[PDB]
């Protein structure tokens, strides 16, 4: 048992960003001005497509937005499951998607950045603001930190969040794809590419210190990161090279664990993966294992050369990679991944070099992990199924009452909904949860984490496996302000 690849895509866009869309669970993909090319400029508005997780049908290619080239952005979901993407081919502009008033209605515009940006992280912060730093592929100025108040509608930069301090040292937008993590009272951890770890203190003017370096690991630009679980501070890394293009990627992996903003990270080397990847893709499923698809050898950009078609299953419980069954096209650069909330994991994309470029990929596929198979690993287990939640906008600390359609041992966790370009997805995060059995073996009761830095504000999906493992498909609830 190795899980099972789904049937295969293929989009009329290439899927280089894509998001998933809260309540429904449809698989939102853009490309930028054209369905299959960019230019640094860009086309002034974007191309999308959408994969319907209820049908299981795909729609053809609109254009979406009509003021934003939405290629090369910063990503963010907000508290209320906004999509908010920054800069790129247009690379002063925010955009916003709210689901509630059509996945396919236009796009439209909040303030522009202080500062213009591409390639930038973007992530939400415990405060339900938004921050964006670096980012080099367009705009001007040094490219340094700013934050975005959904209230407000503004943009205001921050004088103590430089980012010199994360710079790494070689290869092309050395202050880009930052792996940023929003943690407790307004922090944001830059755990990589860079080997220099660095705070960020998002309140006031801002601050920034070192958190330390990451072990003894080298720059890893384009290296992938996520946060397995939130609650123990965990974020696993793995892969990425001294630079953008150029050098050999690594299979170097490491544990880090958070304590207080300010202070030292933790720092753990594991085994090496199998495999060394440079543009692979990280995703966190329900159960706390991770995933780890696509990327190659030595790195460069439109390319299939050294691709890495095997893909590995990381289990944090044993410290061990085990691998995955092989996919037949690379998913280099411009590749995606994404978790889906039926616990299936999207990959595809890669290329968006030009028409008849050989590397454009607009296919893809889903993959079902283990955990959706009995013993033989090919015969689909049955699933649990979550009834009703008791309230499906609660604030942090508060309770959720879960009612299962069967009566039953089984565990919980939720999974922040995300979003990814680039190897970047600030947003996903994995909380497991204690559930307190109410009686009968089917209602139970959860609470949100406490800290807002654990549970930052937006949409998640609640899981709900079994005493075999199986996931059951997620119920959406936010955590509200
Ligand atoms: C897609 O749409 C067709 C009708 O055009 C519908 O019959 C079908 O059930 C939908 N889904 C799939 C997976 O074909
Ligand atoms: C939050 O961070 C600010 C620094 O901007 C600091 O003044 C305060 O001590 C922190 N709050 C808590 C609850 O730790
Ligand atoms: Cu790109």
């Amino acid at each position: 048992n190795v899980g099972k690849w789904g049937p295969m895509v293929k989009f009329p866009v290439v899927p280089v960003a894509v998001a998933l869309v809260p309540e429904t669970g449809n698989l939102l993909v853009w490309s930028s001005g054209w369905p299959n090319r960019w230019t640094t400029a860009g086309n002034g508005k974007t191309y999308t497509s959408l994969y319907n997780v209820n049908t299981g049908n795909i729609s053809d290619a609109i254009v979406q937005n009509t003021q934003h080239d939405m290629f090369c952005p910063g990503t963010s979901l907000d508290a209320d499951g906004r999509i908010i993407v920054t800069g790129g081919s247009s690379a002063a502009k925010t955009s916003v998607l709210d689901f509630k008033k059509g996945e396919s209605s236009p796009w439209t515009p909040l303030s522009n950045m202080q500062i213009s940006r591409g390639y930038q992280s973007s992530c939400t912060t415990s405060e339900g603001k938004i921050f964006v730093i670096g980012g080099s592929f367009s705009g001007a100025g040094t490219r340094n930190g700013e934050v975005y108040d959904p209230k407000a509608n503004t943009w205001t930069k921050l004088a103590g969040c430089p980012v010199k301090p994360l710079v790494m040292q070689r290869g092309m937008f050395p202050d880009s794809h930052a792996w940023l993590w929003s943690w407790k009272n307004g922090s944001v951890l830059q755990a990589g590419p860079s080997k220099k770890m660095n705070w960020y203190d998002t309140k006031g003017t801002g601050s920034n210190t070192p958190a330390g370096l990451r072990g003894t690991d080298e720059d890893s630009m384009c290296g992938v990161s996520v946060m397995y679980d939130a609650v123990a501070g965990k974020i696993f890394t793995y892969g990425g090279g001294k630079g953008y293009t150029g050098y050999d990627s690594t299979s170097n992996a490491h544990i880090l664990t958070l304590g207080e903003p300010g202070q030292a990270v933790q720092v753990q080397k594991l085994a090496n993966g199998k495999y060394n990847r440079g543009f692979a893709n990280a995703v966190v499923m329900p159960d706390g294992k991770i995933w780890v698809v696509g990327g190659m050898q030595k790195m460069w950009l439109f390319s299939d050369t050294t691709p890495q078609l095997t893909p590995e299953l990381f289990d944090p419980a044993t410290g061990s990679f085990t691998p995955t069954t092989p996919h037949t096209v690379p998913r280099n650069y411009h590749s995606t991944a994404l978790l889906m909330a039926d616990a299936t994991i999207w990959s595809g994309g890669g290329g968006l070099c030009g028409a008849n470029c050989k590397e454009n990929h607009f296919d893809g596929q889903f993959w079902s992990p283990p955990y959706l198979f009995e013993a033989d690993g090919v015969t689909p287990a049955k699933r649990p199924v979550i009834q009703s939640l008791s309230d499906t906008a609660v604030r942090a600390g508060a309770p959720i009452t879960i009612t299962m359609q069967d009566a039953g041992a089984y565990t919980f966790s939720m999974i922040r909904v995300s979003a990814t370009t680039h190897t970047v997805n600030t947003d996903q995060r994995r909380i497991p949860l204690d559930g307190q059995d109410g009686g009968d073996g089917k209602s139970f009761t959860v609470n949100v984490p406490n800290d807002y830095g654990v549970a930052i504000p937006g949409y998640y999906m609640l899981f709900a496996m079994n005493e075999a493992g199986v996931p059951c498909v997620a119920q959406f609830f936010k955590v509200t302000l």
